């Protein structure tokens, strides 16, 4: 059939989670750039694909899938050769599902509460409370990492959500190494992947850099 | 033997679980975790959930944290059919997408509003917080193309959404004339014979309690 299509932007953290998932699955993704910065997500063809007007959005031969965590689950279920990235055991799957919602309701939400007002609303500060909210999220991630990976002894799509966000926010709200030895060790694991820098590492670094740059530019 | 829920009825994600349990005909044994007295910060609770949030499910020794994971787990283990959580990958992707919209958008913005009031002695709701919330309503309204959030059928994504929306509309006004789809979706849900007991009273009461805490904090 047709190559999977991702409506996407490499700077976007949930887009990078899907790109790591694809690489892990040995899937090739056709990327169509939706540039948020020149407003492409609000242009009206894109709004028909996604009424929430967010990226990523998946086009699988006419089946449209919105939302990074739904996209990654969809890809593993349909294109996985096993369920190592997304367990089929109800209990180990619950540990993954709980970690995905941690990423969306805590890690990504708090990051967005910090980045969006700068990238999109023209602000030039990061308030004391935002810093504390984010740093609290780092601490929750540290406490969750009782195992090598976020949702157990094995790497799952919940690791990809988590690192796509953490690698972006770390260079704005500092993640100090000694308060956070478990996160540090975990980053190291994921960096061992052959596709890590390419599918996430650098896009994360660059998003952090870009927010600081646009913030001096807003002050 | 008893499925146990570590819970507080005012908490939206606890009520989402309560709705799901009713929809499946399950009976939950509820154990109070009083967040207002820091029950969740105690070592006994942190052992159950290192993120120290409610709800936590205890299924005969098996510990399942996080409302959305718990609802899935429960439908997976106890559902007689798949209508509340589909097996079909595409249909299921539309529910999973609404669940992450509830956690990442509806709940996270409601908590960005409530938490500072209930725990940090704040008397205000900053302007931007109100704007985040109003924007969450508009996104939900645009999502409701069908009768329910993830299609023509009611799913666990409806329980998660209403538990929250029923709590925040008490505090940040959800204007009827601008959100007629949300109002019609609410009326569908309140038809459920277990709606009031499982959700309606708690949602209303959390709204009230936030409004009362806010006034209290503005005195002293
Ligand atoms: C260059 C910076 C990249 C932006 C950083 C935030 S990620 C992009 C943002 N995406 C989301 O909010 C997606 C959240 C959703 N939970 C998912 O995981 O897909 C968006 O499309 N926002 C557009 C909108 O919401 O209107
Ligand atoms: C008076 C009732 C008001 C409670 C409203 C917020 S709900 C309770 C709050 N729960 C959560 O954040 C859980 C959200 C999570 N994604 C889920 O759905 O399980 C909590 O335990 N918070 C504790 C913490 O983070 O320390």
């Amino acid at each position: 059939m047709s190559n999977l299509v991702l409506y996407t932007l490499h700077l976007s953290p949930p887009c990078r989670a899907v790109e790591l998932t694809a690489k892990a699955l040995g899937l090739e993704l056709e990327q169509k750039t939706i540039n948020l910065l020149t407003g492409d997500h609000l242009k009206p063809e894109f709004v028909k694909l996604n009424p929430q007007h967010t990226i990523p959005v998946l086009d699988d031969n006419g089946t449209i899938i919105t939302e990074s965590h739904a996209i990654m689950i969809y890809l593993v279920t349909k294109y996985g050769k096993d369920d190592s990235l997304y367990p089929k055991d109800p209990v180990k799957q619950a540990r993954v599902n709980s970690a995905l919602h941690f990423e969306s309701g805590v890690l990504f939400a708090r990051m967005r509460f910090i980045f969006e007002r700068i990238l999109f609303f023209g602000k030039s500060d990061i308030p004391e409370d935002r810093v504390e909210y984010v740093q609290k999220s780092y601490e929750l991630l540290e406490d969750t990492l009782v195992d090598d990976f976020v949702a157990g002894p094995t790497m799952t799509i919940a690791d990809f959500s988590c690192i796509s966000t953490i690698s972006s926010i770390m260079g704005v709200v500092p993640l100090e190494q000694s308060k956070h030895p478990r996160i540090y060790a975990w980053i190291d694991r994921l960096k061992q992947l052959p596709y890590y820098e390419e599918a996430n590492g650098g896009g994360g670094t660059d998003l952090g850099k870009f927010v600081l740059a646009k913030k001096e530019e807003n002050a």
